[PDB]
């Protein structure tokens, strides 16, 4: 995956996050006891080489925080669903024992035509990882759907087949 | 810890930060995410030491870090963590795409790319929530892809691109 970010402990002194982007930038944090931030930036090619360190208190670490974590400006047009479409939610549900959708397929429902709920991806009870579930995908129990539709279309598909 | 905020019309805003040992970084945030970070010298302005493009994910993650914050997932962050190879990729169709007049029943996506729509933003910026069979895809158009690399891939070669 993206994103690399190594995490240890330092005995006595603090934690270590030793981190790579994916840009391949290389960035090292040190989080002491007392609340100090320090921060590492090396070469993108050379390790050894260090460009750049500073070191910040807990309060001044805050600040930049909030700044860096979009919370003092929060970026416009972002490419998230809590962005872009407000009436947008993914919901996570279980098919729970007395389902009425236990062993049919998706095309054998057609709940993207019945129920505007459309399905991205499966966790089956065998943690199968199933990227992007198609017409025949069959549904067994304790199967885990990552679901995507309206409240009120969402809770519709739950009270009926899922729940 | 002085910090000051000036206005990017048209990218965001940026922020110019000089500790109280006069070491000085800008913090350029663009309305897409996307984080600009410079470190520059005690003295010299001029004198840029290091310097590191972040993303949205990224610069909230390295926030939690440096606050004493927990960094909580969006939701397509979290689906993308969770399965390893889906991608989840926002794109807008070119000039003289294929998919360009045709609904998402016709191009048979699905069935054909294995690949899912999330959502689209129309040209007109209306929220398309839930893309259905008879939703038409025109020019500027952003489609929420959500499919495997190599799936999404020729799903854009031989409709979205032109
Ligand atoms: N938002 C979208 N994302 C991706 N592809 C889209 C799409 N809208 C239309 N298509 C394409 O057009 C066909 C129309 O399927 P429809 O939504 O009428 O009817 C769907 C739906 O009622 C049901 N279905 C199958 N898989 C589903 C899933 N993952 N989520 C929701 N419904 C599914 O079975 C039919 C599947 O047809 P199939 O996939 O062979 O073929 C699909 C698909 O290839």
């Amino acid at each position: 995956s993206g994103l690399n970010i190594k995490e240890n402990d330092l005995p006595g002194i603090g934690k270590k996050f030793e981190i790579e982007t994916r840009s391949h930038e290389k960035m090292t944090i040190i989080i002491h006891d007392d609340g100090r931030r320090e921060i590492y930036r090396f070469n993108d090619r050379d390790p050894d080489e260090l460009l750049s360190n500073i070191s910040l208190d807990d309060s001044e670490a805050r600040q930049i925080a909030a700044i860096l974590g979009g919370m003092v400006y929060k970026p416009q047009a972002l490419e998230s669903i809590e962005m872009a479409f407000s009436d947008l939610i993914i919901e996570w549900f279980k098919v729970e024992k007395g389902a009425k959708s236990i062993g049919r397929t998706l095309g054998e429902l057609d709940v993207r035509q019945n129920y505007d709920v459309t399905v991205i991806a499966i966790i089956k009870h065998n943690q199968e990882k199933l990227l992007n579930p198609g017409a025949d995908s069959i549904i067994e129990e304790n199967d885990t759907l990552v679901l995507s539709g309206e409240r009120k279309h969402l809770k519709k598909l739950i009270h009926d087949f899922l729940s």
